[PDB]
């Protein structure tokens, strides 16, 4: 793992310090906290909050009765059609492990050492340049694998 970043304040929106190529992981340790909602990790083109940056990968636990992840995609203001996955291993009150890795094709997500979802590429990987951290949840450490 390379460029780690320990205990970051939320939100964190930080620079991807390289290209996401093919094999590329991006490793998020953390916890959710026992009134959490929801909360994000957002692939970025871009920090502009105002007009906000497009959104390659959206990806949105949600804790509200058995919850669900929801993933999505935002270009220029507006999110396309949702991928909703129902069976979430992410509960109030446990820490968790999230991998994602780039691939050709789509992202693939893994969270406690189980694959858990695809999502293909709806804009280039390679226009993404900003980690994007939100809502309801503590940061341990993020870190890098570049291919
Ligand atoms: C129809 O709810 C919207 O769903 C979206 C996901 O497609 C996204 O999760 C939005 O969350 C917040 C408001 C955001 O990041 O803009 C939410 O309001």
């Amino acid at each position: 793992l390379q460029n780690i970043i320990y205990n970051p304040v939320i939100p964190f929106v930080g620079t991807i310090p390289d290209q996401l190529d093919p094999g590329t992981l991006i490793v998020i340790r953390g916890h959710v906290p026992s009134d959490a909602d929801r909360f994000q990790v957002d692939l970025q083109n871009g920090s502009s909050v105002k007009p906000r940056a497009d959104v390659a990968f959206h990806f949105n636990p949600r804790f509200k009765r058995a919850g669900c992840i929801v993933c999505n995609t935002l270009i220029n203001e507006k999110w396309g059609r949702e991928e909703i996955t129902y069976d979430t291993p992410f509960k109030r009150e446990k820490s968790f492990e999230i991998v994602i890795m780039v691939l050709k094709d789509k992202f693939q997500v893994a969270v406690n050492g189980k694959h858990t979802l695809l999502y293909g590429h709806r804009i280039g990987p390679e226009k993404i340049d900003t980690l994007g951290i939100y809502g309801k949840v503590n940061i341990h450490s993020i870190g890098f694998s570049f291919s």
